[PDB]
């Protein structure tokens, strides 16, 4: 399974405003969330944006009790089978929305120390994995770092504005092998120049995880100074207790 991170949609992008208005779904009154799937809840302090795929047609689903989730239909269907939605096996969204239509939207990500976060495009989101929504932690995720780099280097070309992408990375996890921004270290060390270098990125991802999780120390938050291995389950439970996240499993 995954930890679903409830990223609050505070302001919708101009191209999506006419869509949300037609549905009578005010993001100021109602709680509309992009639900990002993560296995690294301890890294939520370093969220710099939320990624959606331009290729994916997301659903806006009734999550019950005034909540609304933006995910793939596959993911929401899975959530319905484990008491996270109003009705078991019901997964028709209120409406469908392409990832491109959400780009530029403003969001509030749980535990993120950086402010003024935006929804940005990620071309390499695997549509059949998790929720199809990926939160961006460039300090420790090689995929997120390489995607952020390309967006920051040619923002207008990528259909975004300069101020929407954040490059001033706040360190979250200290490591002995790769310093305090292991993803930056590893992307440079392995000379990964494109987000589509899947084989090398998978290598970097695993190296970053093993060192950061098993040997890393938290640099921020309630568990600053603690080993990541000890802190991670505590951060996860805190997020769940505070209504900012939840766990959900998949078939098989
Ligand atoms: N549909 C998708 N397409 C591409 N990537 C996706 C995705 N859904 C989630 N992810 C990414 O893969 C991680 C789980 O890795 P495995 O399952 O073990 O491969 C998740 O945790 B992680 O979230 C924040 C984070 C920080 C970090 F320092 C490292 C990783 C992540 O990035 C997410």
């Amino acid at each position: 399974g995954y930890v679903g991170i409830k990223i609050r949609l505070t302001d919708v992008a101009p191209q999506a405003q006419e869509l949300f208005k037609k549905e009578s779904l005010d993001v100021k009154e109602n709680k509309v969330y992009l639900v990002a799937a993560t296995l690294r809840p301890e890294t939520m302090y370093g969220q710099t944006c939320c990624f959606v795929s331009p290729k994916i047609d997301y659903g806006v689903f009734d999550a019950g009790n005034g909540d609304y989730f933006i995910t793939t239909e596959r993911a929401f269907k899975n959530m319905s089978f484990q008491n996270l939605t109003p009705k078991r096996g019901y997964y028709k969204p209120l409406f469908t929305i392409n990832g491109k239509t959400l780009i530029g939207s403003r969001i509030d990500a749980p535990y993120a120390v950086n402010k003024n976060l935006r929804v940005l495009p990620m071309e390499t989101v695997l549509a059949t994995k998790g929720t199809g929504v990926v939160t961006c932690v460039p300090s420790d995720s090689p995929d997120d770092f390489v995607t952020t780099r390309d967006l920051a280097n040619k923002p207008e070309y990528y259909g975004i504005e300069k101020d929407w992408v954040q490059t001033d990375i706040v360190p979250i996890v200290h490591t002995e092998k790769y310093g305090d921004k292991c993803a930056e270290f590893l992307v440079n060390d392995l000379k990964i120049q494109s987000p589509k270098d899947s084989v090398q990125l998978a290598n970097a991802k695993e190296l970053a995880y093993k060192e950061g999780f098993y040997n890393g120390t938290m640099l921020i938050g309630k568990y600053k100074g603690d080993k990541v291995e000890d802190a991670a389950p505590k951060v996860k439970q805190d997020l769940i207790d505070e209504g900012l996240a939840f766990v959900y499993n998949e078939p098989e």
